[PDB]
RNA sequence: UUUUUUUUUUUUUUUUUUUUUUUUUUUUUUUUUUUUUUUUUU
């Protein structure tokens, strides 16, 4: 009877779900040219990363260019980088040429010596390199100068700067698409950790300037965005042990998964742990069978879940908090009654319905935190607790 | 003997639903004209889509062309242009065809490859291209001008433009036939989502004057939205990787769903989901058999559901509400009282039965603002 | 119906711990030189722990060099050192190079250029320490010592001394001195500990802080700490004083998880099932079972730097542990000690907690 | 040795009523924003 209902709502969020696309849909690939690690020796490689570092830094540089730079700048992980790049890389929307690094022995950017794409492809580097330079006063990448001139000599000098490096790029993936402005304060609070931990290497501490640009590329492209939760993905797969550099990679991680999916974590948080008395109210007969069904969703979708919003995935739109609107303006006013952290959050969305907050608020709060809706007098001692 | 009655209503309701309807019902074809990208290299690329907004904008072009161009403009996705129109274009009214001009040396139109039996062709182009900037005032379709006149040079600024018209066909589909006026504050409250969202290339942003124009062109053929609804269906499917250009189309797709069957799931949402006292009102009991059968047929029709509207599918009128008109006004009764974002949608029909949906209403505030469903604090949530 | 939210929680968690790692992972690997114990002479023994010793005194030498240096110095345990070394070092970062030469000619820094490189970097060591030897009265520092049972008596004294410090080399990697000092009074006290190898301050801070600062010279101790710890085996005097010592090292960095555990939550107050701490409940059952999904290395997920052990840290059920601190503060007299001055801490719920069992000596 | 009397009788056809008449396009919401380490002793 009621039950039909029940089944016929989760059935609508299912429905269509299934079946594979017709290879008709594949999109106009784009073409990106992407300058690889050519050798395992620091000789080749420190030269590569201050070019590299630099090319994100460039006024002067177009952006398929710069998206290329940037997939070099984050592949610096791999003992054979353009393997790992080409190997791992799996998005249709972007179509990689790799060049393998001939020792890189022309000043900052890279020239094909023998064949050659054109005998000006070096002037469209130094431009690029020379705006890069002009155009943010001088700069080098690092916030104490030494380390931008440095030219390291050696595997041990190499790991520890590539490591410093590669968690400045992972630092951002956290709020990169998911708050780009408001930024700030959560990656700074990101770098203090790995830094008092002695996890990254001091002396390569990155410029405000540097990582601002990164970020905002990040932002902007969703190709470099594909490539990043790709890895992200594959490493945080479990039953390996990980020495420096893929560690940090996967200790971010544990602040990375879920993000850009607020909504849907506080509903479960707060309202649905709290489990007060109140759950069975008319509406929520109806918003409860719809959390079902989303929860049964959100198993469905599977593998990418942790980073649905990075990957820009359409199946997020369903998920969504919007989705169960009733019970989540609940599930927030309980949340902002009861735990000391929430509350600071945004709580400017279009599906908050004032009268079921202030139930969630009050109904909880004015409840002494549910103390009535709690399943030697213990309900009444438990007064004293609630301060209010 | 009760049970007898329940099951022929249903046996009503899905009587003669059955079967494979004669060939010879095959109607007469409409013959467009489709110029489809011939070549991936930027410079055919710009100039055909320039030609294609030109199309769209025009007064002076006829609808047959018009809703030809309209298609070459919604399937600029494809790597292999040609072949995504001819493969997913599945309809028996419209007839294609498909000219894959790459050589685009033609200037505004096409290059006619008849040559001088072209001619009239080339010149009705012309009147077509001049028509468009004369009646539009000199408006190029980008809202800041620089953009509109601004010849492409390299695959990063094709995709970037590409993405950005794409989206902007994508946004209207969700409206053009559901409310084309009344159309503005939705299809700008999803402009600005996919904007800030960093999605789609600013730089290529649309004027408003041609997105009506093309909204307008949306509503009035059924052909364009046959294609439309059909790539809708393929790319909604699950189990693959999306480049920019699908997931543009894919993350529209989940605010176009359901679209134009509001009827349909409000008495699913209120009433139904709320599970009221008044379920077992004696009167009710028939109606609640109803939506059943509705529920369970509306399942049984599957795979076009989510844009049955948009389809003008003709199984619509049967799922729509109005054919359980008692639990219906009830059901808008509740959901009015009880969501807050609800009952500001225009809800004025004929079908509707004041007194019972005020019975809905009451039941919230007969309830004690819903107390009654309660499913001692049961009336302490002022 | 509210069973499933439950499950739900916990199937997230759970979610994405399966799987194996693509090689496409695998990080550029560094080449780090060992020196290690040639075979069964107190001769090579006692030079190697001084070779050593002033290795990681030294301010002229290479970081790849001190490591390899920490690594002899821990490997002392073994019966055939290299061996010891090679076979249980089991981390990605890192390549070792092996030297097990029995020549021992060569003390601290010896040739195989680079002999003078080697000499500058060991005069260094000597002229910016001012001289100050490893041990802590200086005749020890000096004095060769010649057979088996003296041998092993220095060896298992100078490693006690660096397996001290682990306790403290990645939880408090300052203020470290009450804690290694403590733990030196239990085994000085239980008499297994010879004071002729007493090991100077100076010369214990400057390995206390190359242990903070290099991960992949901790990754080796702690999985020789972890093999070790696993059961079915005896001990005799060097194994036993390490065994000795993981009591102590045992669960590190992990204080917000046993000690909301045992304080507030096994104590089940009356007030236990309340009315916003249901979820929290919930969340440490899943944490409970997720820990002992993680397995093996759980007590020294933090020395491991292992990835999950953030999810078992104890903000990951805040209520519970704000109102569990309330309640261990009050009750246990040894506690509150123990710093708690951190964000994530709920001040009303401790205050509830703390009054839910100081009512009136409530517990 | 055995012991009586036995059937049938009524009623019976037909009669009413029986087409239809209402209602049925749509219209609201829908991106993202918080904290995520560490510091007792045995």
């Amino acid at each position: 009877i009621f039950e039909e209902a029940a089944s016929f709502r989760s059935y609508q969020s299912k429905l269509g779900r299934d079946g594979r696309a017709s290879a008709a849909t594949a999109t106009l690939t784009t073409k990106i040219r992407i300058f690889v690690p050519a050798t395992n020796s620091p000789e080749l490689r420190w030269e590569l990363t201050l070019f590299a570092l630099d090319v994100i830094r460039s006024p002067s540089a177009a952006e398929s260019m710069k998206v290329g730079a940037a997939f070099t700048l984050i592949s610096m992980y791999s003992e054979r980088p353009g393997a790992l790049i080409r190997s791992l890389l799996n998005d249709p929307d972007i179509e990689a040429v790799i060049i393998d690094v001939g020792s890189m022995v022309n000043g900052i950017p890279v020239m094909e010596r023998r064949g050659d794409k054109a005998q000006e492809e070096m002037e469209g580097l130094m431009r690029i390199l020379k705006t890069a330079r002009d155009s943010s006063k001088g700069k080098t990448p690092f916030v104490d100068s030494r380390a931008y001139g440095l030219r390291i000599t050696d595997m041990s000098t190499l790991v520890s700067a590539v490591i410093t490096i590669e968690a400045q790029i992972w630092i951002l993936i956290a709020k990169a698409v998911t708050a780009p402005d408001t930024a700030e304060e959560s990656e700074t609070r990101r770098w203090a950790k790995y830094v008092q931990q002695k996890r990254v290497n001091p002396f390569f501490a990155l410029t405000q300037q540097w990582l601002t640009e990164m970020r905002n590329l990040l932002s902007q492209s969703l190709s470099v965005r594909k490539f990043m939760v790709e890895i992200l993905i594959e490493v945080k797969k479990g039953g390996s042990a990980k020495g420096r550099a893929v560690e940090i990679i996967s200790d971010i991680g544990n602040y990375v998964e879920e993000t850009g999916m607020a909504g849907f974590f506080a509903t479960i948080r707060f309202g649905l742990e709290t489990r007060y008395p109140a759950l069975a109210l008319n509406e929520f007969q109806s918003d409860l069978n719809t959390i079902k069904s989303l929860m049964l969703l959100y198993r469905e979708i599977g593998p990418r879940a942790p980073y649905m919003v990075l990957l820009e995935e359409s199946i997020q739109t369903k998920f969504a908090p919007g989705g169960y609107p009733l019970l989540w303006s609940f599930a927030m006013g309980v949340a902002t009654t009861i735990d000391r952290s929430m509350g600071a959050l945004n709580i400017n969305r279009g599906y908050l319905e004032p009268m079921y907050f202030r139930l969630g608020q009050k109904s909880a709060r004015h409840h002494a935190g549910g103390i009535d809706q709690n399943m030697s007098d213990q309900v009444a001692e438990l007064a004293a607790a609630v301060q209010e």
